[PDB]
């Protein structure tokens, strides 16, 4: 993962228009989400608690991967409750 | 809630077939199943933190409950987190 997002950083400096910058830096977006998926494949709620650990490794492109993970997964439970009652 | 499943139990110990007294206590269940929807509905993550609140309120029931709404909604967790891999 951390290898990967190096090499998406590398080609999106490399980049000198704004449409491959941005290709580029959701390319990084996107590995470090796979990464917090398999977190919370294990345990849901340490994802939850894990936002500071994302920082420390990723920067600010973590703290937007985790709070889109874990946005769309509170917008599922949403749903889900909603069904059940 | 608490009402309901009073007159379930009413109505489980005034039988005598184990086919309605189990069709009674598994409508105890479900009742409390729908509190604990509501609770989830507003905040899943505190849902997994009143285990005990439950215990007070509804017994062995309220465990019996609690541990399977826990189970479905981990269940669905995984499963989504399984397709965004």
């Amino acid at each position: 993962h951390k290898a990967r997002v190096e090499e998406y950083m590398r080609r999106a400096l490399q980049a000198t228009t704004e449409p491959e910058k941005k290709y580029w830096e959701e390319e990084a977006k996107k590995e470090i989400e796979q990464a917090m998926y398999a977190d919370a494949l294990i345990n849901p709620i340490r994802f939850t608690e894990k936002a500071a650990k994302y920082i420390k490794t990723y920067g600010f492109r973590g703290q937007e991967a985790y709070d889109q993970v874990k946005k769309e997964m509170f917008e599922k439970l949403y749903k889900y409750f909603m069904e059940k009652l």
